[PDB]
């Protein structure tokens, strides 16, 4: 009953796709080519003129984080109570802020700005190590004792940064074990190894 | 029980303040001076090195939208069901995207960008006009028939844009009536006319 409408890249759909796969949900991928997009028809029909577009039986959604929150809400991946729910949001918004900077780098100032970005990276990742350190010694999830939509988003964020700056997680033991632990989850491991994930570029401009 | 820690500006705390006031909630304002901020201590203690910081009892939060969602969740301003909840998020994420562009203009390119921004503005506001037209003819709220935290955020977005580009809403009848209608709510109207709000600049660099 799920349909993901996006360009042929991981980008802003990698996290939600991981969530879907890890949660054993089935969905349809509706790939939008550059030629199709430039055609202008689809874009004009999009609420904010952008993708991803998500369909949940009659319900149509836009905004990657809205989709993540929707799935987290309907699949029970939003903490045990209101207090944890606020913590989940705090983590996701944090993930979103760094994702915004990452995207800015990739598409507008990769060459001349990568040096600065990477040098500032440790300070951008430390907060997540700290969060893990204050939650059951970082042995479970980013918030509480159950996986939340924020875990998939954080996981993706971490995975794409290791490609940008290999070894960026070496100085952070909790995050490292975290990635390995979540990446090992059966369904998720299978997905991360599949061509569906592996043969799609991270971004759409060939840079990473 | 509620404490807002922020710089002496409206900025990213404007919407959450309107929400709290309109909902008849009481809170404390802890002002952080630029001098204090530059001192470094407080910043170092902030999860992501920024403000606002929000306290709800012993629950400490960061991220303006996390605070809005937390209050929306605890005060019943998040839709009547799960589907409306998703729509509320979609609206708020859209507001956040435009707020981000607005902040970018105000702080990094007011002089050279304002002209373009204003021309591109209509296309950025239309999505919200469209949303209103598909919900009771735009006579109630942005989502459903009860106010949500997204309403407060959108309202602020529209108020600051009216100052940045006087009359920008003349091209959007529903958004215009919307602003007048929400700004009329008793508790909110009193708040917007109070020194607490009026004597605070919209932004921290004097531009608007
Ligand atoms: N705030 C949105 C960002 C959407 C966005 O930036 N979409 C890009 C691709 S990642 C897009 O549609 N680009 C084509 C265009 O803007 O015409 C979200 O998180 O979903
Ligand atoms: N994503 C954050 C953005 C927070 C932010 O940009 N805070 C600014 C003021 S509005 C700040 O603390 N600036 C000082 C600094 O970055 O050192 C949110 O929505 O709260
Ligand atoms: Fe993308
Ligand atoms: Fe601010």
């Amino acid at each position: 009953p799920y349909t993901v409408v996006y360009f042929p890249v991981r980008g802003r759909c990698a996290a939600l796709r991981m969530l879907l796969a890890d949660q054993g949900q089935s969905w349809k991928e509706e790939v939008v080519t550059v030629e199709t997009w430039q055609e202008g028809s689809l874009k004009a029909s999009c609420l904010y003129g952008q993708l991803p577009k998500f369909q949940d039986g009659d319900l149509t959604l836009y905004q990657s984080n809205t989709i993540l929150r929707h799935l987290g809400r309907t699949l029970g991946l939003y903490g045990k109570d209101q207090q944890e729910a606020a913590l989940v949001d705090m983590v996701n918004d944090g993930v979103e802020d760094l994702r915004c900077k990452y995207i800015s780098l990739i598409y507008t100032n990769y060459e001349a700005g990568k040096d600065d970005y990477v040098k500032a990276l440790p300070g951008q990742l430390k907060p997540f190590e700290t969060l893990l350190s204050q939650n059951q010694g970082g042995k479970t999830f980013i918030v509480g004792d159950q996986i939340s939509f924020a875990d998939y988003n954080l996981l993706d964020l971490l995975l794409i940064h290791e490609v940008l700056a290999p070894g960026c997680l070496d100085a952070f033991p909790l995050l490292s074990a975290y990635v390995g632990r979540l990446s090992a989850r059966p369904k998720l491991k299978a997905f991360l190894a599949s061509p569906e994930y592996v043969n799609l570029p991270i971004n759409g401009n060939g840079k990473q």
